[PDB]
């Protein structure tokens, strides 16, 4: 299939802030290199930038008035290697079709975001985290080389501890402002089994839920991560369901799942909005019984789990998750301010916006990446409908945020200041050295990099 070069309408997947740019999409390489090179000439114009799959919520992956080059069609696995547990993949790959065909080589995705529908190039660009992170770190640590196609239209390969380890770790969680990346190697996990170990915990508050993540069980999972209550006053306010796991061995699989230990099931048709249309609520569910209820069920160890069941836990819920609208938030606050996390969780329930869709988890040691979102401490996702003075809240939420030393994530941002993210992230002079070096005419640019001031 051609080359096809269309204005098009593009938002992140938060359906907001719209701009219109030139989408370039073609599984021709060299014709990526020429579009690079014809921005280029120019040699100042409004830019280019890749996109992936569009699962970024902001405005990374956009360009208004400019190019944006989609990825997607380059999407060749050249090779997997269990014996040295490396894939060679084109930037266009997705963790899905990726996790699907290393499978079979006993070989596991080391880092799994909440969705598989993510590009390589979008998992590098944005550094992205999963459950393990406490135990693997982010996405960047597992990339062995990638080819970064740069302004100057030479493809550069570039490694992390090599000749150009600083652009290596500038394109790490970069948001496509080095360069495109063409094509990555990285290294797997090894598994024998594609199932999970899993051991639940219902905590009852806050408090509670901080000290489990505290009291140094932390250590003895690869996978942690929790649902939290973001709406009820405390005592209440930060209660949880906490899932942790590691992936089973071929021995700890009940005979049954033995034939076939790196099989992948096919998703079931019916989800729970399907067998119960109008909801699960009963006469018992936010009583005493109901209480004990979801305790009982949220506690368990030892239990086998596939990934849809372990890692995907929400996709039963189907078709109520979330029902555009919606503001996603999310932000890190570092380790040791354990009070100034809990005043924020207050602060939110008090706020008069209500989020009922709220991930919470204990991420551990930063990568070198400057630009990196993940710190070591307690990192949280949120999720407000659009209303009323939500805009002026979240501003406020930015604050008490970079207060506290954390940071908001870009693939989760449409609106904070450039102000705001340049405090945030102590090195991003730092980094922006680093893309003056390598893009001095600023060939790559996007709507992110003009609202934060990265350009
Ligand atoms: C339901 C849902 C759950 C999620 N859960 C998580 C999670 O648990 N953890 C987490 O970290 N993130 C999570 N995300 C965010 C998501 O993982 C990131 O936004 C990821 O970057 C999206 O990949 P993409 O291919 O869709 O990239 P896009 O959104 O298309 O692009 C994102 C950035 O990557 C850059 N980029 C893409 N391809 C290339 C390339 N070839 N070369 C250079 N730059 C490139 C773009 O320019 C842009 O800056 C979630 C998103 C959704 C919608
Ligand atoms: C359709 O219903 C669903 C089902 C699953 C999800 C998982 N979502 C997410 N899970 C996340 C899990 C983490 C984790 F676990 F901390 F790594 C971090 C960010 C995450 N962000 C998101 C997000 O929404 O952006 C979101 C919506």
């Amino acid at each position: 299939v051609g080359a096809t070069t269309t204005a098009t309408r593009l938002t992140g997947w938060g359906r907001t802030a719209p701009s219109v740019a030139n989408v370039l999409r073609t599984p021709d390489a060299e014709m990526i290199v020429k579009a690079v090179a014809r921005v280029a000439e120019s040699g100042g114009g409004r830019g280019a930038i890749a996109r992936g799959l569009g699962r970024s919520y902001g405005d990374n992956a956009q360009n208004g008035g400019g190019l944006v080059i989609d990825m997607t069609p380059l999407n060749t696995i050249h090779s997997i290697d269990a014996d040295t547990k490396l894939v060679d993949i084109d930037a266009g790959v997705n963790l899905d079709q990726l996790m699907k065909a290393a499978l079979p080589f006993g070989l596991w995705v080391p880092v799994l975001p909440g969705t598989r529908q993510v590009t390589v190039g979008g998992a590098i660009a944005c550094d992205i985290h999963g459950k393990n992170h406490h135990s693997a770190g982010s996405f960047g640590n597992h990339v062995r080389s990638m080819d970064l196609l740069t302004a100057d239209g030479e493809i550069r390969h570039l490694t992390p501890t090599g000749e150009d380890a600083e652009l290596f770790w500038a394109t790490v969680g970069g948001n496509g402002l080095t360069g495109i990346i063409m094509r990555a190697t990285i290294e797997m996990t090894p598994t024998s089994t594609a199932y999970f170990i899993a051991d639940g915990d219902v905590t009852a508050s806050l408090d509670e839920t901080i000290a489990l993540h505290s009291d140094g069980s932390e250590a003895r999972y690869t996978y942690s991560s929790a649902w939290f209550d973001a709406i009820s006053a405390p005592p209440k306010l930060g209660r949880a369901a906490v899932s942790r796991g590691r992936l089973a061995t071929v021995e700890q699989l009940p005979a049954k799942l033995r034939s076939e230990p790196l099989k992948f099931d096919a998703p079931q048709l019916l989800t729970l909005p399907d067998v119960f249309p109008n909801g699960l609520a009963n006469k018992y569910t936010f009583g005493p019984i109901g209480e004990l209820w979801y305790r009982k069920s949220g506690t368990y160890r030892g239990k086998v789990q596939n990934l849809t069941q372990f890692y995907h836990p929400l996709d039963m819920f189907g078709e109520w998750n979330r029902a555009a609208g919606f503001l996603q938030y999310q932000f890190v606050i570092p380790t040791e301010a354990v009070d100034e996390f809990k005043k924020i969780i207050g602060v939110i329930q008090a706020s008069g916006h209500y989020s009922f869709l709220n991930v919470f988890k204990l991420f551990g040691p930063r990568n070198q990446a400057p630009l990196s979102f993940p710190i070591p401490g307690w990192n949280i996702c949120v999720d407000f409908p659009i209303k009323d003075g939500l805009g002026k809240f979240v501003s406020e939420l930015d604050r008490r945020v970079l207060e506290f030393g954390g940071r908001l994530y870009t693939a989760k941002d449409s609106r904070t200041t450039a102000e705001t993210f340049h405090a945030m992230y102590p090195r991003v002079d730092e980094w922006i050295s680093v893309r003056r070096k390598v893009d001095p005419l600023r060939v790559f640019a996007s709507d992110m990099a003009r609202r934060l001031e990265l350009l």
